[PDB]
């Protein structure tokens, strides 16, 4: 790394050991969605670490911005993920296909950090398959009037803007509707495995207006901003997995050296160090394939294998690392007080969304097959 | 790729493709060894890219290495291996630890393919515990007599010369050794699961006498200079792994292309297609640990922790992508004809020699506490 990058990582590392980790605990057994974190990130501008300086945002190139992505979600996977969703899609659709205007007023205060945003796709009967959505919007003279039902929202009722994907006449296309706006509701949000303070919710939307400068790009080819987009929010996913597994490695690591039992430290016994040794080997490994997709990235190359690469690995990393974190702290890695038990439920989450694994095996293979 | 590592590597991937792929098959079904193949080698210089044109190599970059000792094994693992162990050890330390009059008179020979090395520290009762050895070399009239046996030797009794650590008054220290010597024969080539054409012997010296200066380096001081090419030596069989396993995987992958059954070629069933990009996958992975080390090693810095992590990943990976590319093609995967088979046998001994896996996790655990 350049001495710029690690004065970057510098500074996300201060905030994430400073503000996350210690408030972690407290948010994740509340449920509390991350308000004071999200506020010290902010103002450090890591809201806006995928956007342009002259946008709003910090501009940081792709493996600068894996890495914070990682000590984020090191410190609190629940505040990353919230980061890599404001600072995805909807600040990657708003530069890459918004107008002069709505990058003044929507992509600023998203990169500033000063709103949160949310991505609106996936709907109770359709997930992998966004291909088919449900979500109406017809012309109505002066814009459009939406109606339909977003669920697993990240940051929903929580989220000044939110990027709604909803069908038209000429197709999928996607909308910018505002908090408050006259028929957008939001359901309570989901009680779930982990990743308690990131709260997920119905989107409801029961005749919303939208304003014709409201409408993001062209009509009809929204599902393909979409998509776009989703080869960099897998490389940020994969970074958070990665995250996951090292803040639970970290903690064994440290255990394995002062816990004793049968007279030696628990590294000292063949069967513990070996899983200290396999655990670095994984995290080694989809590290290695993160980067080398956030490289691919930045050098303006088509990316999707190495996206779908990268997030299937590292999820299945994280899962595989976090069971063996808690394992090694015996009893006391399954007590809330030690964190790593918290690690391994926010682990398997990671398998399934950004694409499911299984959906990430039908990208690669496509890719490998074209 | 710069464009002198792409000439490098466009020479590598001709002679694999033109000499060992064609001659592969038969040379492993007569457990024959490889002169041609060598030759056609050395011609290029291949048998001393890891040692400096002043001494007779190409002085290639670590990653070029990588990368070429790759494209080798893919063609044939038992060249490969060869190359690696002629390549290795032997001129590593000559490099490093020899006198001038013995890298002229040496090193030279060995990087520009005229002869092939050998190193023999392996004993019947010493393997992973080097320290144990029981070669004997006591100090005579002007001189040294040694005694024992070394197994496993590769290229025993083909390598001209050959680096046999042996134990003196003052400790284990290494000795160059030329084929006709008095004393010195060889056992028949051990009867293995694969790399047939790769020829592994015993190495007997029976008071086989080495004058004063065919010493190298310090007397004693014989088992560091070895652990010292330890780093890279597994570096390069890890890239070796990925080799095996990329072999595997292309056969699988276009069989999977061709073949059909129910209707539908291989890859439209699920359950293959994710074979498919499982074996990418991992292999990926391999090779990214693999490229991380060798950078850190042209960089000058401590490697020894990452290159125990890409061996044992890689090595790991080509079992089990060679057990998947024997089950894509079904029956036939089982067949001699169809290649795969072949590249099943290999990939298990990759996980034995140059240090076990339990072995290499025994120095990342004991790296990662260092
Ligand atoms: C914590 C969290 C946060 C989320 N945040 C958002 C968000 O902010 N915005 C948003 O729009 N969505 C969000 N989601 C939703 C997520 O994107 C969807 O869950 C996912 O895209 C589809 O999953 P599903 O629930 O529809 O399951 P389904 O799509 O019904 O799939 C169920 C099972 O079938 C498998 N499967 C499906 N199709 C195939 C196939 N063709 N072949 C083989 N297997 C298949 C799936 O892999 C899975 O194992 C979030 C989800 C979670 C858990
Ligand atoms: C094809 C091939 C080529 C080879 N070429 C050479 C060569 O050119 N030169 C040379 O000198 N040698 C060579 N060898 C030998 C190889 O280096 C040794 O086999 C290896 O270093 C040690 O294995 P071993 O056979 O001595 O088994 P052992 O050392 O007896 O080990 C047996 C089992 O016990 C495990 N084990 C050992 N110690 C421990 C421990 N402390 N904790 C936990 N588990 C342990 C091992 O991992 C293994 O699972 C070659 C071997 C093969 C198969």
């Amino acid at each position: 790394l350049t001495q710029e990058q690690r004065l970057v990582l510098d500074a996300v590392r201060r905030v994430a050991r400073e503000v996350l980790y210690p408030l972690a605990p407290e948010y994740d057994r509340k449920a509390e969605y991350p308000w004071p974190q999200l506020k010290a990130l902010a103002e450090l501008g890591l809201l806006g670490m995928t956007t342009p300086e002259e946008w709003g945002g910090v501009g940081l190139d792709s493996v600068t911005w894996a890495l914070a992505l990682e000590e984020l979600a090191a410190a609190d996977p629940s505040v990353a993920v919230i980061v890599s969703v404001t600072s995805g899609l909807p600040q990657y659709m708003l530069l890459r296909f918004g107008s002069e205007a709505q990058k003044r007023r929507y992509l600023v205060p998203l990169a500033r950090g000063e709103w949160i945003g949310a991505f609106c796709l996936t709907e109770p009967q359709a997930g992998s398959d966004a291909k088919s959505l449900r979500a109406e919007a017809r012309r109505v003279k002066g814009g459009f009037v939406l109606n339909g039902v977003k669920s697993w929202i990240t940051s929903a009722g929580h989220a000044h803007l939110y990027v709604v994907m909803a069908r038209t006449e000429k197709g999928i296309s996607a909308f910018l509707v505002e908090k408050g706006t006259p028929g957008l509701s939001f359901g309570r949000p989901e009680e779930k495995m982990g990743l308690h303070a990131a709260h997920t919710a119905e989107v409801r939307l029961e005749e919303v207006f939208v304003p014709e400068e409201n409408l993001l790009g062209e009509e009809g080819r929204g599902l393909a901003y979409a998509l776009a987009g989703l080869d960099s929010g897998r490389v940020g996913v994969a970074a958070q997995a990665v995250g996951i597994a090292r803040g639970a490695f970290e903690i064994a690591k440290a255990y394995a050296e002062e816990r004793e039992q049968f007279g030696k430290k628990l590294k000292e016994h063949q069967a513990i160090a070996f899983k200290i040794a396999d655990m670095h080997v994984k995290i080694a490994a989809a590290r290695a394939l993160v980067l080398e997709a956030a490289r691919k990235k930045d050098r303006g190359e088509r990316f999707t294998l190495e996206a779908s690469a990268a997030k299937l690995f590292a999820s299945a990393a994280a899962v595989e690392v976090t069971r063996e974190a808690v394992q090694v702290l015996g009893g006391y890695g399954y007590h809330r007080d030690y964190r790593v038990e918290r690690y391994y439920r926010d682990a398997k989450v990671t398998e399934i969304y950004e694409g499911t694994s299984e959906i990430q095996r039908l990208v690669i293979a496509r890719e490998l097959y074209r």
